[PDB]
C-alpha cells in the first residue's frame, strides 16, 4: 500500500493549497549532463513553458517537437508562513512520462508513470515565509518495462526518437495542474465506499485510513447540506433512509465529511449512492439494466496537447449530451482528476482505463491488431519488470478514482496478446491485484483485438464482461467488400454466441478514418458517406445479438498521432473533428441514442 | 421570319453532316486590327484551342484568362467531292458573344446573341473535294443593347475588362459542338407540332415550312419503329390511335418524319423524336396531359472546371443521374438557352425543362445579388438603348422558341430573370417580349419569368403578363440571416399573405433560393456558410412553401457550385450549389431526395 495519499486538495481551516501554474523555466537535456552539472539548483539556460501543457506543439522545428529523452523544468513559489508545522506536500496531477523531483536542491521522489498524480514530501526542506524552488528531470522515453509500450530509436546524430506501440502522438511534460499543499501533522491518508440499496433506502459502507490514532467521525450531507447520517469509527455504515440515487444523466451528489477530533483534520467530497453489478448478460446500475451509449475519447486539443483545460471538459460534454449518450472511456489512460469530478455532476458513466497499451510488439500497430501475428511479447525477460508497473497503475489508478460515482468498470488492458498461456499468468495477477484495491469489487475488463479470435484467446475468462475492439468494413473487407465484412462479423459473433458464457458484450472500438468535408456519391472509404453507412451496418450486428449490451464508438474527436503514411494529420475516425465540430455521423449517433 | 433553320442536324442520304471539333487556331486581337490586316484569310500567330470549350480557364495568366474583346479562331476542313449540287452550312451551336464568320476570305455572316446556334451559308464559296478554310471574329464585350447586359471598363494600360450586371462569370468563344453540313436544294427549313388528348387517342397537329413547292407528306413512327399515322400536306392532323403519351420521368418518344416527294422519289427526309403531351394551365393548377404536376428540382448552370461552358455529354450523364436521385422531375435552363443535347437528353429522361432566354442583368449593378433586394431603382427602362436592347431581346426569344419548340420537355419558357419592373417603361417593354413569343410557339404554352424581392405586389407592374408568376427570394440569406432567421420566416410569410391577398388564382413556383455552402465547414450551433445551416434554411423554407395552396413548385439554387466573376463576396464562384463543382453531393442534397420522394 502507498507511501502517499491520493485525495484531490481541499482548501478549509485544517488544508491549505496553492496553485503552481503558469509560466515555468524549461531546458532540454540531450547529454544527458543536468544531474552532474547542478541543474537541481537551477536551470543553466531555460525558455518559459506553460503549465499544464504539453511541450511539443509550441515550438516551430522537429528536433524540438520530436524531442525524446531527458529535460526539465524548474520553477519558483513563495509559502506562506503560516504553514509551519504543517505537512507540506507538492502534488502534481501527472509527470509524463518519469521524473524525478528536486525541491530546494534536494531530491524528494522520482516517479514511474505519466498519468497518474505523483506526490512529493517537501517537509524537511520547505522554508515557509521564503521562496522555495522545484526542479523536475524529465523523462519521455518508451520501453516495454514500463507503460504505455514502445522503443526508442537512435538516429545517425545519437539523437532519440520515440517509436511507440501505440497509435496517439507521444504528447508529454507536466501537462495537468500543479499544487502545493499544506496537511494536518494528523491526516485522512484515504477513505472508501460501498453501496447497499435496502428498497427506497441506503447504505454507505466506509472505512478511513488516517496517518494517526485519534478517533474519527463520519458526517454524510445531502445536496443542501443538511445532515442525514453519522458514525464514530474508521469503519462504519451510515444508514440514509429515503435515499437520493445517483442516476444515469441525473445525478445526485451527497457530501461526505470525514473529521478527527480531540478536530485535527477534515476532509470532505461528493459521492453519489449507485450500485453497479453484472447479472447474466446485463450491467445493473441501481438494481435496472443500462445500456452503454458513447465513445472512446482522448485527452486531445490544439496546441495545449494532454493539457488539461476546464474548457474542453465543457464543450465535450456538451457535445457528449447532445448526441444523447450517457459513458465514455477513458483511453487509454487515467485522465486528469477534474474530468470524473465533472462526469459525476452529469451523470455520465465512465470506463477507467489503466495505460496498458502496447503489449504487442509493432509499430504500426492498427493494421497489426488483425494481422494474425504473435510477437512472443509475454515470454520475454523484461515481462516481471513490466508486471510490476503494470500493477502499479492499477493501484494508483483504483485508489485515486474508486469514490466516483460514474466510474462503473475498469480496464486493464486494450489489444494486447492473449493466445498463450504466457498471457493467462500475467493478467491473472493484474485481476487478482485489481480485485484487492477495489473497496466495491466493480466489474473488471479489457479491450481485445482481433487476433484475440475465440478459439485461441486464454484471457476472456478473467473479465466479468468482455469489451470487443472491431474494424468489420474498415481494415477487415473494406470499400467494395462491405458486404463480405457483414458476414464475417456475423460469423464471429455466432461464434461467441456459441460458447455461451452469458456475460455481457461491448463494443469499445468501431469506426472509420473520414476527412471532413469529402463527399462522393456513391461513397468511398474516407468519406463522411461512408461513416454513415459503416455505422448502419456495424448497429445491425449490434442489435441481432441479446448479450451485446453497450456500444462505444471511436473516437469522439479527431486526434493526433505519429506521423506516418496512414495518418493525414493524426487520426480522423473522430465522430467530431478536433475543433470540436460534428461530421455527418455524429448525427446518425443522436438519433440512434435518442 | 428567320433565313436559316435551327433544325438539329441529321445524316441520311438527302442530308450530311461533317464535325469540326477539334484543336483550331486561336489569336487575340486587343487592338482590333484582324480584319484591315487579312486575318480573315488565316492567322498571323495563333495558337492552338479546343472546340468545343470557352478559352478562359485554360491559360496561366490573368491577361488571358480575363480577356475582354476581340478575338478569332481558325480551321481547316475537307469538303468531300460528293457534296457537289447541296446547299453548304457551317453550323455553330453558339458564338459567344457576337461573331462574323468568313469562310475561304468571304464574309459569310454576322450573328449576335452567345447562345443560340448561327448558320452561315457557305454554298457559293465552299470548294468541294478540296480542303477549306473557316475564320470567325468573336466579341465577348457586355453592353446594355443585347442579352446578357453588362458594361465594359477600360483599365489604365487599355485593357478591356467585362464587367458583367449578372452573377456569373464572363466564359466565351466556341463553347459547343461546330458542324459543316450539306442539305438538299430543296429542304424542311421548320416544323411545329402541337397536341391535343382523345381519350386512349391524341391528335398531333402540325404545320411544316419548305423551301420550295413540291408537296409534303408527315409519317409518325411508333418507338419500335411502326407506322401509326400519315398525312399529305404542309399542314396537317396525325391520328393516333392509342397514344403512347410522354409522361414525367416515365418518357415515350415517337419519331415524326417529314418527306419532300417528287412522285415516286424523295427529295429531302427529316426525322426528329417528339412526344405527345399537354400542358396548361388552370386556375393555381400546372396541369401535365390533364393531372397536376409539382415542379420539383434545380436552376442550373452550363458550368464544369475547365471546360467552362463547354459541352461535353458525360457532363450531361452525370447531372442527370445526380437529378434522378435527388427525385426531381425538373429543372430551368438560368440564365440562357442550353446545348441542345440537354434538351434532347430531358426528353428521354422525362425530365420537364423551364427554357430561359438570357434576359438577365437588366438593372444596373456590378454587385447585383446584393442588390436584388436592395431596394434602390436605377431607371434602366427609360434609357435611349432601350430601343436597340428590346430588338435583340425578340430577336433572342424567336430564336429559342423556334429551336426549341419541339422537346416534350420544355414545358413553359422564361423571359426574365431579376428585371426591374415596378415601372411602367418596363410594362411596356415586356407586354411587347410577351406578345412575341406568344406567336413564335405553336403549342401557346405557359410564359413566365423570375422577380426580384425588389418587384414588390404593390409595386409590381409586370405579373399579370405571365401565365405563372416565379419568384427568386433568399430569406434567411441575403435578407435577415444566421440569428435572426426567425425573423425571415414571418418576413417571408408576411410577403406571401399579401400575394393571397390579391387572389390572382395563378400558380407560383420558386425558381431561385439557397445558401452559400462551404463543402465541409462544419459548425454546431450552425453558421451561415457551413452545410447545418444550409439544411435549416431549406427546412425553413419549406414549411413556407407548403403553407400556400398555390404554390406548386421549387427549384432550389443551385444544381452545382459554379463559376462568377472574382471579388470579395465570391470564394472561388459561388456556392450555393448543393452538389459541389465536381458533382458530389453536400448535406443538403439528402434534404431534397426525402421531400422529394414523398411528394407526388
Ligand atoms: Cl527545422
Ligand atoms: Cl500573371
Amino acid at each position: 500500500m502507498l507511501e502517499y495519499s491520493e485525495l484531490y486538495p481541499i482548501q478549509n481551516g485544517h488544508r491549505m493549497m496553492q496553485s503552481l501554474d503558469g509560466m515555468w523555466k524549461f531546458q532540454f537535456d540531450p547529454e544527458e549532463i543536468g544531474e552532474k552539472s547542478g541543474w537541481e539548483n537551477g536551470l543553466p539556460a531555460p525558455v518559459s513553458m506553460p503549465v499544464p501543457s504539453s511541450f511539443a506543439d509550441f515550438f516551430t522545428d522537429h528536433k524540438e517537437r520530436d524531442y525524446c529523452g531527458d529535460f526539465w523544468y524548474e520553477t519558483e513559489f513563495y509559502l506562506p508562513a503560516e504553514w509551519r508545522n504543517k505537512k507540506i506536500w507538492l502534488r502534481f496531477g501527472s509527470i509524463t512520462h518519469r521524473g524525478t523531483v528536486y525541491c530546494n536542491g534536494m531530491e524528494i521522489t522520482s516517479h514511474e508513470g505519466g498519468f497518474l498524480p505523483v506526490l512529493a514530501d517537501i517537509s524537511t526542506v520547505a522554508k515557509p515565509g521564503q521562496v522555495n524552488q522545484v526542479v523536475v528531470k524529465i523523462n519521455n522515453e518508451l520501453n516495454e518495462t514500463s507503460l504505455p509500450c514502445g522503443a526508442t530509436k537512435i538516429l545517425n546524430n545519437g539523437r532519440k526518437l520515440a517509436k511507440p506501440y501505440f497509435d496517439f502522438f507521444n504528447y508529454s511534460g507536466l501537462q495537468r495542474s500543479v499544487w502545493v499543499i499544506a496537511l494536518p501533522e494528523e491526516s485522512v491518508k484515504d477513505y472508501s465506499v460501498d453501496y447497499e440499496l435496502c428498497g427506497t433506502d441506503a447504505l454507505v459502507k466506509y472505512e478511513v485510513v488516517t496517518t494517526g490514532e485519534h478517533p474519527v467521525i463520519v458526517r454524510l450531507l445531502d445536496a443542501e447540506g443538511e445532515l442525514v447520517a453519522e458514525t464514530e469509527g474508521k469503519e462504519g455504515i451510515l444508514q440514509v433512509a429515503n435515499a437520493h440515487l445517483w442516476e444515469v444523466r441525473n445525478a445526485y451528489l451527497y457530501q461526505i465529511v470525514i473529521l478527527i477530533t480531540d478536530v485535527l483534520d477534515e476532509y470532505r467530497e461528493k459521492i453519489g449512492i449507485r450500485t453497479v453489478r453484472i447479472e447474466g448478460t446485463q450491467i445493473l446500475l441501481n438494481d435496472r439494466p443500462v445500456y452503454l451509449k458513447g465513445f472512446g475519447k482522448h485527452e486531445d486539443f490544439s496546441i495545449l496537447g494532454r493539457g488539461f483545460h476546464w474548457g474542453i471538459v465543457k464543450r465535450d460534454f456538451e457535445c457528449l449530451k447532445w448526441t444523447n449518450a450517457n459513458c465514455f472511456r477513458t483511453s487509454h489512460y487515467p485522465y486528469a482528476e477534474e474530468w470524473y469530478q465533472f462526469a459525476d455532476e452529469e451523470g455520465f458513466l465512465i470506463i477507467d482505463e489503466v495505460p496498458a497499451v502496447g503489449m504487442m510488439r509493432s509499430t504500426r500497430n492498427f493494421v497489426a491488431a488483425g494481422s494474425g501475428n504473435y510477437t512472443y511479447f509475454f515470454e520475454a525477460l523484461t515481462v516481471p519488470e513490466l508486471l510490476k508497473s503494470h500493477i502499479a497503475d492499477t493501484e494508483e489508478m483504483i485508489t485515486r478514482d474508486k469514490n466516483h460515482p460514474s466510474v462503473i468498470a475498469w480496464s486493464l488492458f486494450n489489444e494486447p496478446e492473449t493466445i498463450t498461456d504466457y498471457a493467462y499468468e500475467y493478467f491473472k495477477e493484474v485481476f487478482a491485484a485489481a480485485e484487492t484495491y477495489d473497496f466495491q469489487s466493480r466489474p473488471m475488463t479489457g479491450a481485445f483485438e482481433k487476433n484475440s479470435k475465440p478459439e485461441l484467446c486464454k484471457c476472456y475468462p478473467l473479465c466479468d464482461f468482455i469489451c470487443l475492439n472491431r474494424y468489420y468494413g474498415w481494415y477487415i473487407s473494406g470499400g467494395p467488400e462491405i458486404e463480405e465484412a457483414e458476414e464475417l462479423f456475423r460469423d464471429e459473433m455466432d461464434r461467441w454466441k456459441a460458447k455461451e458464457l452469458n456475460v455481457p458484450f461491448v463494443f469499445t472500438e468501431f469506426g472509420t478514418d473520414t476527412m471532413a468535408g469529402l463527399h462522393k456519391l456513391p461513397s468511398i472509404m474516407w468519406s463522411e458517406e461512408y461513416q454513415k453507412e459503416y455505422l448502419e451496418m456495424n448497429f445491425r450486428v449490434f442489435d441481432s445479438y441479446e448479450f451485446v449490451q453497450g456500444e462505444l464508438a471511436w473516437n469522439f474527436a479527431d486526434f493526433q498521432t505519429t506521423e506516418g503514411i496512414m495518418r493525414v494529420d493524426g487520426n480522423h475516425k473522430g465522430v467530431f473533428t478536433r475543433d470540436r465540430q460534428p461530421k455527418a455521423a455524429a448525427v446518425v449517433f443522436k438519433d440512434r441514442w435518442e
